[PDB]
């Protein structure tokens, strides 16, 4: 079934954003593991699997709409310390959030309600789970200090 | 069976106090969750269920005595930081404790011994579990400092 | 993540409406129990738990959006007979329904699609379960008469 | 295997009658549910599944006989109250009964004994279960009055 | 251990009251069974077992206090119709309630706190279960009429 | 609860479309079975059950909104060969898709968000499962030829 | 119990027809096995068991009616290729079908309704299972070609 | 549903025949038991249960057809020795067989095909099980002599 | 929470009494074991565990009230023969009983109802179990003589 | 532990090759699914998971050696038909094979035997499983033709 | 089978290194236990078992090659504080790593590929598990400070 | 994938060596069985299965490399007594060992690292299991004498 070219193009923009989120969590989770923070490894490894599923949903929708998926991830920007990595991932999730919300409005304007619903499901994941967890960690650092926080993530 | 109007009125005063305790623990438990302190969320969520049961016992007793329950909670006074919230809940429990003890004496004076027993059961919960746990947390903060304490409640 | 002040304020308006629905079902379910209608007690006790979950969803969303939840329930208006209580609860659910629908439109206008989805989930509960059950009971009373209906709810 | 054209045509007449019986029970069962009569919903939902199987048997037999099935249901005539719906379904079953009996005689005259047996199986269902249950409900209404009857079907 | 003679004598007064409550429920439960009201038989049979336990607690306490139990039940006053029997049992429970409350005050004045606690346990049973159930049945009769109520107790 | 007449009327238009989809899959699944293609029978039998559920959702929503459901299916247009039947079902699903999308926009304009959500759930089924499967079969025929495809569906 | 001589004689005619059907399926199933078509072996082996049961029913009925069974099978006419064998079995089943239908009419004319019912059970097997399966295979060959069909029966 | 008076009357004639068959097997089975032939007791006790089911089917059909069942059994004619009882039961079953066959023809002439099918089911039981077993026992007596036969039935 | 100094002091007086009861049962139970009376060892070992729990309840309550527990047991007065030990333990329990009852009155006068309830629970244990068992043993000795009694406690 | 810069750089070259292999299998597996070839979807989905593990091994080794992983995948070159995609994946695996073999020689020359072993494990996967499977599919197409091959992968 | 004398001698050099690693972990694990760090005891106890297996592999290989194992461990150099012990073990593992890598090159030059493989297996253990874990602990100390780190190892 | 001709040729040389080892163990194991040495039969039967797997690995690798396997086993040289057979098998394993080691060096020189790894796995089996077991048996004979050794292998 042929989708609207503007919707297909924008789904492709989101797809390359999700492939990048997957890859940023791939490097960050392994960096956390390398430093001995098993709880941060486990959380970010789990998020990497979740972004792979987000990407998969977009990729499959683009194919169903007879589009050609764009498979190059956006460039990523890993941190070099725990606070920088948490900040970098939060910036990433805020960008995804804004990009999804623009896509939701676009899908409504092109009367593609199934694509809109796919994006809204990911927006809820982005706001209520991914970004929220990151905000919580930065807030825990602010309240107990970085050293106590890092001890809790061994 | 028609209860004594003074006892019914005082049970209503206690009921609105218990509905408020339930609601203060509702907001505090969710604030703790929002900040990433799962152990404080779990404890205060559990206390919210316990105050709902305390309220239920009073509400049912008022109806059995052919009274009309007052269902508006007392106003609550949530804190804005972990130490303020613990303090606010302790002040709340101390007020409940005093209110229950006055009610126990009142029920005895009106020879309503079943109502008295209902209140004494809640007084033991208030003193030996609710208030006691809060005193313990504030004492833990005093002994290990706030930052170490907050780390323990993740 | 900072939500739009108008959306946060309106979520707070809905929250105090849900806290009230919880409390109206608390008093009504216990009144039904007091009169020996176990089936009405069980149904309204279950709805009280459902409104507590509705309130919880709004409260958590307000906190996630960096708002301060308003915890005072709206005033409630319990009935004094079975038909009055059913009517009062239906009036309550119709008001909730209208309030949610206005909030859904508001969330769309502020491009807060996750908040909109939270409200739409509650709107479906309100229309297809809560209000619907109440309409059914009043219709059963109309068809078999009040006395036969009350016998069926022992 | 090529069936007799008169038998195929008459099986088609019965098929559109069975598709209609299925659809009348579809609307009636959901109307009963909408009014809170779960026992009438369950019974008529079950009959809707039984008429779907009756239709299926006729449809498959028509295809086996190298006929082309007629898939438009006959028009249906739903009631607007419980007594009218029971009456309308009984009128429907009486019509089906007569139509099946004519078909049984026709199949014998064309020496199509397998088609005859298919119809006789449905005739027994129609007389001994479908129509019989409806006669029983109308008789229960006559003996205990409509209001007591409707109470029994909640 | 020698109890206070006034307390022992009053426990004996209560014991003969409990033996009577047991016997009134014995005759009423069997009358209900004789008329075909299995639910009233089961409830009053259960209450007869509960009053036997109440009597047993008093009898054992009197012996422990080196008193001689009085074993003649008070005279009972069975009804002749369902409404009269419910009324007669409610009058019985109201009398027990008042007698227990006087005994509680007496035990306190003689500093016999264990006897007081035994009586308070029975007072809660009397008010919150025995008398309450009877009030509920009479209220159900008032709301749905006697005939519908009796049908519900088959 | 009284729905908007334009929304009720349009839900009725969709209902007769879903009843037709159910019936087209009823005849097609049995035709496939008659020819020995058990895999096509099983798939289309399953879709017939899915369209019955789609119809049921619309029918129930119309009743809840105090409308009168229209129960006559739209006319159907069965094929006479496997490729024609697949094509006819795809044309059917494309029509359903367009009709649902118009209804979604209509429900939004009348601020009936629960009806809108019911339609969006069916739109996702229509696009991502029903129509998609049919497109896949026609594409398999194009890639391996009809004869090899039909062999795979025995 | 002495049956009618014309009915006994005709049952014997059918018995020798069923013994032949058993034997034609015996040779065909083993020929299919010899060529490597396990699915055709399994199907025709199963039909051979079914014809043995058909023969058994006739043989037992003839004995019950005090007749002497004729045990020589009719001559059979096996094919030499898969299409010829399917055709030969279909011709066989069409002959059985016609012979059974004549016997059904004969049994009715001699008021032997139990014999008639035995024949009608076999007629349904013959039309709806045995002949139908063979028609389906020939139709599959027509639709996908012989080579693809034979591959599917390995 | 009102049956044809001639069919109802004839079903009543059959019903009194089946009630008699039940009663003849009641006395015969107990006579066999009294003499120590447990195998004949068990067989005839089982047949008595089967005739009770035959009677039940006729009785229920007569009521469904709005007839009044005739409940007096036909007179029975028990034997006084094992060979006489077997003979008497065979004569009974032959009479039932003939009566059922006449009823089958009558039901067809009045186009009551469900009643006809009820009778045909009983006719098969009568011919293939009840009468057949009795013929077998008499034949066993003829082949091994009465004394050896009776030994086998201990 | 700061308790009343007079209540704390009196709880301390009771605590040292309970620590002594524990220790008197420790020596007596082991003396009984040393002489071969396993049943007296088991009973007094069990009472020693019960007094340890009584002491624990008082100790914990004193700490909760911000008092400093007094941990020196009162002096104990073990017997030298079975009758002397039973007598010594009964004297001990009578003293505990009186001390608890005075404490109950004191707690009421200082409106410390939770402390009062703790004491009343122990008073019931003291009267109805500990002292009662001892009275029973001395009474058994009086009724069967010491030698028969001691034989029963091996 | 600081690795040799030339080895770290070459591991990074391999890592971006493995991230690309993962992504080419991501798009190809979903394209196969979109066309209805479930067996090709399952195989390539499984290979995508295997390349993710290959990438993970390299990424972790680079971090252990105190290098900074390069996370941008190499560009990929998806096909547009089944034969092109198989060819494109085989070209990809041949390139990986050659790149790994060069890396193995490099690791030996820098006496990094653990890195060498990591690469040799992946080389065996590449040659004996990934590339081999692709060669097999192309060979199956050559032997049975593309259409028969594609039928086998439904 | 006679091994090369230079390879046997070098395996002996490695064996005495592994016996020493076992013994250094023996003393360190017990020192950690003595200080109350159960997690460091468990880890180093596990490494002591792993070095015993490394030694065993070398010892067995030397015997298989008809060499005489050297069983004196190299001298060890335990630390006196947690940071010194971690450092001392890391220095030990770095020395083992270098010694193994030299042995791998030596085995290749003498074409003893099985001995080489034994050493490479231990080299991977040394680099990727033993040394890596130690680097991680020192890095955790650097990031959260020694005191927080030691608390985490209780 | 086309392997290097020199590597393929040498793998073929090894393959015919492994086929011979399989066959020498086939004859030796059966000779041991024939003489009553079940333990030698079981061991050499197991080695025959192991050499079949070694051959299989080489054969499959040669095919993967697009070579043509040479399937003639090398000539074998069975012994005629237990000591001769053990010696002959040890000579065989020493030859295999040397042949594998030459092949390992050859594979490295042609940069075929997967083939090298296949050979190294077999070299470890040859040295550490096959040859080692044989050396052990000859050494056991030297230490306890042949007669005692043979007794141990019954
Ligand atoms: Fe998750
Ligand atoms: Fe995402
Ligand atoms: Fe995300
Ligand atoms: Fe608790
Ligand atoms: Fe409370
Ligand atoms: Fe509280
Ligand atoms: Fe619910
Ligand atoms: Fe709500
Ligand atoms: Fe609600
Ligand atoms: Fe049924
Ligand atoms: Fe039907
Ligand atoms: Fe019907
Ligand atoms: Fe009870
Ligand atoms: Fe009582
Ligand atoms: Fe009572
Ligand atoms: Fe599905
Ligand atoms: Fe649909
Ligand atoms: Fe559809
Ligand atoms: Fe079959
Ligand atoms: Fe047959
Ligand atoms: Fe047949
Ligand atoms: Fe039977
Ligand atoms: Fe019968
Ligand atoms: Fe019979
Ligand atoms: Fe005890
Ligand atoms: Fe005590
Ligand atoms: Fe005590
Ligand atoms: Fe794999
Ligand atoms: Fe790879
Ligand atoms: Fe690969
Ligand atoms: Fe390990
Ligand atoms: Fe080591
Ligand atoms: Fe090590
Ligand atoms: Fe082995
Ligand atoms: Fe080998
Ligand atoms: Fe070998
Ligand atoms: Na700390
Ligand atoms: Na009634
Ligand atoms: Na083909
Ligand atoms: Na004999």
């Amino acid at each position: 079934m042929q989708g609207h070219p503007e919707v297909i193009d924008y789904l492709n923009t989101l797809l390359t954003g999700e492939l990048a989120a997957r890859d940023q969590y791939f490097i960050h989770s392994r960096m956390y593991e390398d430093w001995g923070f098993s709880k941060l490894y486990e959380r970010l490894n789990h998020e990497m699997e979740e972004e792979t599923q987000h990407a998969d949903a977009l990729l499959r929708r683009i194919l169903l709409l007879e589009g050609t998926p764009r498979m190059r991830p956006d460039d990523i920007h890993p941190g070099t310390t725990v606070p920088e990595m948490l900040e970098a991932d939060l910036k990433l999730e805020r960008h995804v959030r804004a990009a999804l919300a623009k896509g939701i409005a676009l899908c409504e304007q092109h009367k593609d309600f199934v694509s809109r619903d796919i994006l809204k499901a990911q927006l809820a994941d982005t706001e209520e789970d991914h970004a929220y967890w990151l905000e919580q960690q930065l807030g825990l650092i602010a309240r107990m200090g970085l050293e106590n926080y890092l001890q809790s993530q061994i």
